[PDB]
DNA sequence: AAAAAA
DNA sequence: AAAAA
DNA sequence: AAAA
């Protein structure tokens, strides 16, 4: 492991604790989340300009860096022009958990709504310039409706929250896709090239 | 007193020289901004107020705060306020005109200063302004000066850089700075004499402009 | 939920080298102590009440926590709490002893167990438990194994430290075990065979002899 | 500079108010000497002179090793430093030293003009006796607060806390006098302010020696 | 339920 | 040019 | 201040 770096709520003084490798030959417990990542992968992040990386950058604390790739990856990170591509990802996946998604492993459900609203709320504000990503600044600087209530489900217990989920939508403008089944979903999801969509939807 | 503390600059990108400074930080209510240096030391101080006032503002200095300073301690989470009110600018026109017209300053009437140091300080303080602005609006953090002279290549932007800790009074530093405006199609502002520029720097708010010549005095 | 986070080990150190773990201490309120690992990770849980009765017991190895863990967050500030607790010894005559009979152990019936992994990690923590042990007896505070082979310089100190990262089962172990343990003068407990060692392990307060026979299995 | 290191009460978590934020920059050639303002304080020192510290068990470098925090160290010097400390089995050089620096005070010193330099002397010396007799037991304390609790002779509090004061109360003198009492201190065998000087310069009792410079 | 890392 | 802790 |  030639790098670590602490992310995520433990790194902004405020409750999981989130800890990037970075390790050439390549992850839960109750308490912890290490996540792995080769150099190639980290520095691409950064190239394409993904929001996680943007978090990385800004947030991330460097625990150690023994070859300096936490540097190369701060100089290759290129903020995009739009992040519409990610918003309608998380636009689409929320209607698919609206439609056919309230009654599947429930634990996977909230967890991925509260992704749906994060990153559509992450998008938009990166996309005005801010660098937020804690789901209190969020909802503050964000404030749709129920976008507390449903970035709080990333929880496992099943209630009406579908009115939550349809009332968010509706504060967004967002349109449904051209989709009816299930099936119409999983052929929307891929392709549209919907990652986590797709991985999403098996589970 | 103090409760925020933070390492920035090249020591906190791990990319040392051997006359580089130290950049510390120092997190403290009740102060106007000041800095202590010593050889190798410079210590900036600034209230929180100011703090969080230059991270809405989206001023270039803030952002490399927030991009690459490493926090030592924080006892009132300030930084992390600091970083939430961060407003990341589309358009840095007004900080690129202000380094322009103090280089255009500097060109007509630093090269023969008595506080030689100050003027190539400043002399980099324009291009490296210039530069950082340039690439943050187009998506780029970009703050050492090796990057920036790659990803801003025009032209004596790395020699004129490397006059920020330098004593040196060539008089091929006008040439080298003409040359640099001429690269990015500078136009001079309509302003001849000295004191014209000083009402300029006044009329325009160059605050750093001000405090060049001023110093210069 | 985790309170306070340290590095630690190598890592801490500086001096990681291709076969290292990254050592990660979590200190996590009602919860006994447990470890977590993967192949270039190691991450240990303890409760605060038992990070600061390690502390005050003197335990070698919360003297390495105190003097190189490095902190990378306390919300509670019980790594500050952690050190005004720690009472270094003068005599680890106890902990030496433990590391003296489970060397014997491991020599006279390890040699060939199926988990030849443990018994490797565990010749080394005999060999370093006596070298760390002897040392801080002497003022000094060592931990590292280029050090602790410099400062306590006894037979194959440095190879059977070095097992600790090795799942084989030279034979060339038993010698090297064999010569660090004539070379401090150590004598085997008075335990006849291998099924009284357990009785053994238990009237001395062995806890990680204790641990090693479990695990044995 | 090489290496940087914040230590004290900011290290520890804990600087607050009237604190000091402690830092220590290793570069080379340089006798020791430190920067100082209202809240922050930097002390230089080259490598040689910390890694004597730490052969030489320093009291100040055992802060340092257990407590110090690095920011940052591009040659490897602080582990150099950690692997040279040798904790010393006896510090009744260094007590002797605060012992006989807090008579010189107690005797010459209450009515200095320099009211702030003797105060934060005296802490000296209370905090030298405290930290070098915990650290004989075995403990690694240099709070002001863990000291009082842990070595909780008379007024230890209150002499600690003249530490950033230029408070010239009578009472002074009868805390000191107190403290002395209880942890059975015996005055040096001097009978005046010229023979306390012979005294600390035969004892070489160095920071006696800086402190009655700086009285005059 | 679960260290024994250094 | 320490004496901070 | 104007450090980056
Ligand atoms: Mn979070
Ligand atoms: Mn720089
Ligand atoms: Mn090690
Ligand atoms: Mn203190």
């Amino acid at each position: 492991i030639e790098a670590l770096m602490l992310f995520g709520s433990a790194a902004r003084g405020e409750s999981d604790v989130d800890l990037l490798a970075v390790t050439s030959g390549v992850k839960k417990t109750e308490q912890t989340e290490l996540q792995f990542l080769n150099p190639e992968e980290l520095l691409r992040s950064a190239s394409d300009g993904d929001l996680f990386a943007i978090h990385l950058a800004f947030e991330g604390k460097i625990i150690f860096d023994t070859t300096g790739v936490f540097t190369r990856f701060k100089e290759r990170l290129v903020i995009r022009k739009d992040y519409g591509r990610e918003i309608k990802w998380g636009n689409d996946l929320a209607w698919y958990l609206l439609d056919f998604g309230m009654n599947a492993n429930t634990t996977l459900v909230n967890k991925r709504i509260a992704w749906c609203v994060r990153t559509i709320a992450i998008a938009r504000l990166v996309e005005s310039g801010k660098i937020i990503f804690s789901p209190r600044a969020l909802a503050k600087e964000f404030p749709r409706k129920h976008v507390s209530d449903l970035i709080g489900l990333r929880d496992e217990d099943s209630q009406t929250r579908k009115r939550r989920l349809a009332g968010f939508l509706d504060s967004i403008d967002s349109s449904r896709p051209s989709v009816s089944s299930e099936q119409e979903y999983v052929s929307h999801f891929e392709r549209t090239e919907n990652r986590v969509g797709l991985q999403t939807l098996h589970g």
